[PDB]
């Protein structure tokens, strides 16, 4: 818990709240992250919101969430810096685009390895309900084939105007839509990640948020390609229903024949 207890190896990227840096734990030599949060203008009722959301995260210990690690305040720079898992495989956005760019679709097994892992990711945030946002640039995965659902951002719970504005809402659900808790509503979001895995594109295309609910509202959608399972087509379109009672449970998903030991994590 002090900055100097690790060395700062380079920035991974810049994300909409700061830097994401790779750092190496002097103690042992473990490689981690660490997020920048600049707290300088915050207000008291602001960074306490804060304390109160960085020891949530700190209470999601699962294989499949990003793991938490420590929290650093370096006040001469009003900086808090959150200590966490490195994801070495990168973020699933980063998949997509790879897939997309080198013309190759992606391999069922692997689609299957996310919506199993995603799935229990899923259902422990469920038992602790907590803030989750699946798009494909919050999954992450690690050297070992192992999917992990990232954090959401202690800021973005706390910029956030400019890509709430921005931003093309794809994976909200039906529901969602007309009045925002549901846990199908999650399952829908999985479901369009997991569609956007098969097809390189999600199911409900738009350039306008108008255009967008239409498609959503009706429900209709092209089928994931043809390389892909009528069984794995059968499960992302049921996650994809209109009605959020005919979308599968997470318990449900994992009956699924398709859904194997080695489709989970192995560490
Ligand atoms: N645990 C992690 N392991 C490896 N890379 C990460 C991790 N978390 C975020 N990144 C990467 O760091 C960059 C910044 O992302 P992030 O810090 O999550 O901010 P934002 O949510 O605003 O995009 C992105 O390239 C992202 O893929
Ligand atoms: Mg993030």
């Amino acid at each position: 818990s002090r900055a100097e207890d690790y060395e700062v190896l380079y920035t991974i990227g810049t994300g909409s709240y700061g830097r994401c840096q790779k750092i190496r734990r002097k103690s042992d030599g473990k490689i981690l992250v660490w997020k920048e949060l600049d707290y300088g203008s915050m207000t008291e009722a602001e960074k306490q919101m804060l304390v109160s959301e960085v020891n949530l995260l700190r209470e999601l210990k699962h294989p499949n969430i990003v793991r938490y690690y420590d929290r650093i305040i370096d006040r001469t720079n009003t900086t808090l810096y959150i200590v966490m898992e490195y994801c070495e495989g990168g973020d699933l956005a980063s998949v997509i685009t790879k897939g997309t760019k080198e013309r190759q679709y992606l391999d069922e097994e692997f689609v299957l390895r996310v919506m199993t892992q995603l799935t229990l990711a899923l259902k422990e945030c469920h038992r602790r309900s907590l803030h989750r946002d699946l798009k494909p640039a919050n999954v992450f995965l690690d050297g070992k084939q192992n999917v992990k659902l990232g954090d959401f951002g202690l800021a973005r719970i706390l910029t956030s105007f400019a890509k709430t504005f921005v931003g093309t809402p794809y994976y909200m659900s039906p529901e969602q839509m007309n009045r925002m808790y549901n846990e199908k509503s999650d399952i829908w979001s999985l479901g369009c990640l997991l569609y956007e895995l098969c097809a390189l594109m999600p199911p409900f295309t738009a350039f306008s948020q108008k255009e967008l609910a239409g498609k959503i509202r009706e429900g209709k959608f092209r089928r994931i390609p043809y390389r892909y399972s009528d069984e794995l087509n059968e499960i992302i379109t049921r996650m994809l229903n209109l009605k959020d009672y005919h979308r599968p449970s997470v318990e449900e998903i994992l009956e699924n024949p398709l859904i194997l030991e080695h489709h989970h994590h192995h560490h």
